[PDB]
């Protein structure tokens, strides 16, 4: 139960995550939604992405010393959304300028010469639908690429090609 | 006009469904949701489940000569909802007394023993929530076991037992 | 056997009911009858009542979004008994405890400071009489007031006074 | 600042309630609120209203054999809010569809052709305010009239008009 019409999100407890120690709140409602990639390994099964989420999060917690996996939500090619910091705790995905003002959903893998399956693009869009439903996102939310906000190669050539197609994508 | 925010469904193309030849339309809103099991093999990868999807569909088309897979939606252990007949077409699944007034969803497997995984339960609940938001189901909706409406073990002793707890289950 | 001889009931057809969508049934022989009032306006001609019965049903299925008027029968100040959900299908007129084990005859009007005409009192005792003969009520059924099982004023102060008189009444 | 800062609810003990035997739990935050009226006599002294609260409570516990007064909270014309079964316990006030997803506040008296004092109206809105402050009510909660969800005259045409006025009132 993560309040009405919330498009199937795999809870933290389910992907065996460590406890977030993040105390910073996100002044709701969020306007921007920054899309990124982990540039890490990709996975096509629920089984292997729950390990992959673990991988991404321990690297953020044990090694870089943050309080939690830096993204608000991680997306798998297995077609599911893995819950990271969720809708309320502030992200660490795009720099001081955007972290307090936007949500970061990141696709799990490297997308320079690989495209993500439709099942995971479907997942992402359906995450945003529920975003609005709960009111964490403003019906009129804007979708920028990681490129758009920071000197970075991510989300990756082939996915920056597609997110551009998305109705809410602002230039 | 009225979709608050829906859910993520694997459309027929993606699972490579034979063309539907059904024409009987279900009258909107529907009031009854009937939960059942295919009592066949289970699957936890999006790849195998797209296969299992074709299996149920074809045994129902090439052997029972029905116009399409019997269910409206199919539920995978992969955590995904597969599109069968959808929200608009009557689809053979619980007797002529119930087929025209209920939507039939079916977890893919024999849950006589085994419980389906949390993500499959989420996949289905989110699916009904989408139904209400789309206006295809009514807020009122009643979930019913396959066994409650016709003489069979069908939801599965252990799955039936779970759906008894759900918010909307009536006698 | 021995023609039951009690049907002076106006059919769902004759008063123009919307089609019912209810399917849950009662087990005959049924043990309790619960008397309520519609607390709305009363009618005295068979023309004005078919109007009232259509109206009550409208408020049950259009407003509350119910499968059909919740009462099993409806008595009119016209002297006639109106088919509601009938002898077999389970009504929705007194809570989850009594609903499954009782008939819900309700007088159409507000009997707080009125008495229902004798011709109605008589149609009611007649109905119950019929129920015993068809076998739908136990020879020795128990009558009860709506207020006896719910915090309401139904079936009206003065009518409640009259039914406490009836031979099949029980606290 | 922002602590609880709740209103003033006369506790059970002060009005000498009988021991609550109810055990079911509402799961906060609650989305719905239903406004009823006891449809009995009103009161305007904290002393006389404490009298009423026990009446209602005994009719509910020893006549209907219920585990506590049906309502969660009782508004009084003395200007105090009388604790019924509280913010946490499933109340019995509007059928099995709404009792588990809502909180029942009932104005002590009968408001067919009588408006409640401003005192009252302020007590009940303070109660709701307090209720969001505590996480017991969802911020975007909806208020419905009793009759809006059950065939009943309650809360009274007068009070019903007052409450469609309220923001949070829906359908
Ligand atoms: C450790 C590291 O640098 N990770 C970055 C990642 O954050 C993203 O910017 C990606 C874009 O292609 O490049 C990666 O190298
Ligand atoms: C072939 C066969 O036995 N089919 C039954 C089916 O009719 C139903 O009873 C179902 C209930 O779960 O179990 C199946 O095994």
């Amino acid at each position: 139960e993560d309040p009405p019409a919330c498009g199937s999100i795999v809870p933290r407890r389910e992907w065996r995550a460590l406890a977030s120690e993040c105390r910073e709140r996100l002044t709701r409602p969020v306007r921007y939604v920054v899309v990124s990639h982990t540039a890490g390994s990709h996975c096509d099964t629920p089984a292997s992405c729950a390990q992959q989420a673990q991988n991404v999060q321990s690297y953020h917690v044990r090694n870089l010393g943050w309080c939690d996996v830096g993204y608000n939500f991680l997306i798998g090619e297995d077609g599911l959304v893995y819950e990271g910091r969720g809708w309320n705790i502030k992200g660490a995905h795009a720099g001081p300028t955007w972290n307090p003002i936007s949500i970061g959903i990141s696709f799990m893998g490297n997308y320079m010469n690989r495209v993500p399956p439709p099942r995971a693009l479907r997942a992402a869009q359906n995450l945003l639908a529920c975003g609005v439903a709960l009111g964490a996102l403003r019906s009129n939310y804007e979708v920028k690429g990681h490129r758009d906000v920071q000197p970075t190669l991510s989300p990756g050539d082939r996915l920056y090609e597609i997110i551009q197609t998305w109705s809410h994508y602002r230039a």
